[PDB]
């Protein structure tokens, strides 16, 4: 499996979840929202890759000790969109995400690849919009895609 060698215009950013809740409504409707912050930096980070490559986003939620699976930003962030769509009110706006395996990873599987832009740390202890180095982010992608127990 060579697939992901030669990409070089990618970029993959950690997603936390409080809600299971809110991970069926992104499942079903294909969208998401981050705090301001996280916003702001998936924003940056779709409207500078230009379409030349994905962005990739790792779900997981919060405590729940796996992940659940991996989506691709899909549009720029609207940040004036109807407010209390999510379990809590405190996030604003909305962007299209394509759901590509919906699959819970355990963080046993992960907890190996460490991230040398967050001080070594594994990439299953990473906060919300966590950006993921290309290298770290194709070994990932690699554990999550090939899981089956
Ligand atoms: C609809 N988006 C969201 N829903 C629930 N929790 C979220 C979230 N975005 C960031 N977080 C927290 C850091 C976990
Ligand atoms: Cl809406
Ligand atoms: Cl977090």
């Amino acid at each position: 499996n060579l697939y992901f060698q030669h990409m070089k215009h990618g970029r993959v950013f950690i997603i936390k979840s409080y809600s299971e809740d809110d991970i069926h409504r992104s499942i079903k409707y294909n969208i998401w929202c981050s705090t301001e912050h996280g916003n702001k930096r998936l924003d940056a980070a779709y409207r500078s890759m230009n379409g030349k490559g994905p962005v990739y986003l790792l779900f997981s939620v919060n405590g729940s000790g796996h992940f659940c699976g991996v989506a691709e930003m899909k549009s720029a962030v609207d940040y004036n969109t109807c407010a209390g769509v999510w379990s809590q009110d405190k996030w604003k706006g909305r962007f299209d995400v394509r759901w590509i395996f919906v699959k819970d990873v355990p963080n046993s599987q992960l907890r190996h690849i460490r991230l040398e832009n967050n001080e070594n740390k594994p990439v299953t202890n990473s906060r919300d919009t966590q950006e993921v180095p290309l290298e770290k982010a194709k070994q990932v992608l690699k554990i999550i895609a090939s899981y089956k127990h």
